[PDB]
């Protein structure tokens, strides 16, 4: 089965969890406390000395995007052809780029860098609105007419940014509608309202 | 066919170029000067306002790793099955993580951060030596027994680090032999020695 090993936060596991829940997959959560991590044995055993760690049968993986791509690949959420698969990759890489900036702000310069970050947000979000606009008027998914792992990753990015800068999507009709539409999918809606998601901090340092 | 649109530097296009050359694929280079970029029209037309931009027929792509994964997918350099594909992803994400740190040092604080960076390098290279040690004694490739896009990306990462920290691979026998072995592949060896590779700077700011 599936096992996700992570700290008690949404962070880089939020998207893959949304994917698993929405896809009706069952998985086990292995919560790692700061004490256990500080112990050192687990960390030393991690390929890049970091979490998340993921297990699928006897397959052990590291790197959040590797887990997303693996789930996308094995579950059929990676486009209908090579052309779509590439576009899905293009979206996820763009999502990762912004997530990195978001993470830097959160853990590195929240107080002094928030104003500038929020000021620059529109230009960073615009590309995803454009992508939607070029795909069936933005009425379906980010790429093609079937959901992909990039959709879950983008959704999370949009959700955490609405927390960081409420109303940041107001100027973007497609992104706004997209968030509402995907968040309304039955299994996903139930997961997002559940305590295991709601009662977990977004980041490990309490900022958001 | 293939068209690479980039500034006159190796940077984030070095790995994909090595891949194309080694695979015997033809491609065209579209060099973008600082003046043309500063003009603004090209940049505004780029999905995320950045280069590289790649064209495969009428398919236009952005994001260096998206290009690598697309070429890996289409040319059969993405593992023999789904499991290997995930391991390939795990390697590339690790390569990207280190490349980001390298890029930060180069463009953000080379002078004051070099010492610390080089001091931390061994711990950052270790995971790749470990992966090699676990795959046929490190006698073939980073994943499985066939070359993958992650091999080209990792090779470039190792090459630019030996320039930044001459001798850094002395502490890693497998990685050292791996660099020598892959660099000896006939088509790649010819490309690496060619003016089109050699006469290009590694980075855009002249640091290395
Ligand atoms: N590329 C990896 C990134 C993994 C990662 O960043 N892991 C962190 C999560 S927390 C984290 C992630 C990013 C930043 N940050 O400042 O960029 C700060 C924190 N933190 O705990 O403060 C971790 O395991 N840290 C434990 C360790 O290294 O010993 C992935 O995508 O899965
Ligand atoms: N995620 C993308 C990243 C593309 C990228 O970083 N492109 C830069 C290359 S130069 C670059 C890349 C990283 C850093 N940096 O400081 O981290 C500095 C520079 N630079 O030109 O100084 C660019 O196009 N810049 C033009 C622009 O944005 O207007 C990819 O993987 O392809």
């Amino acid at each position: 089965p599936y096992t996700v090993v992570y700290f008690p936060v949404r962070g880089r596991c939020a998207a893959l969890r949304m994917l698993l829940a929405d896809q009706g997959q069952s998985w086990k959560e292995e919560v790692v406390t700061v004490e256990t991590w500080q112990e050192g044995s687990l960390k030393a055993s991690c390929l890049y000395g970091q979490l998340p760690k993921f297990q699928d049968g006897d397959l052990t993986l590291y790197q959040s995007n590797t887990i997303l791509r693996h789930l996308g690949r094995t579950l059929g959420l990676y486009g209908k052809d090579q052309q779509e698969a590439a576009l899905v990759d293009m979206v996820n890489d763009g999502v990762e780029d912004l997530r990195c900036k978001y993470i830097s702000l959160i853990y590195t310069n929240y107080e002094a860098g928030k104003d500038d970050y929020v000021k620059a947000l529109p230009g960073q979000l615009k590309p995803f609105e454009t992508l939607l606009s070029q795909n069936q008027g933005g009425k379906t998914f980010i790429v093609g007419d079937q959901i992909s792992f990039a959709d879950y990753n983008l959704l999370d990015l949009l959700l955490i940014h609405e927390v960081l800068a409420p109303g940041c999507l107001d100027a973007f009709p497609l992104l706004s509608a997209y968030v509402g539409r995907l968040s309304a999918r039955p299994k996903l809606k139930a997961f997002l309202a559940s305590p295991e998601y709601v009662n977990l901090p977004i980041n490990g340092n309490g900022k958001q």
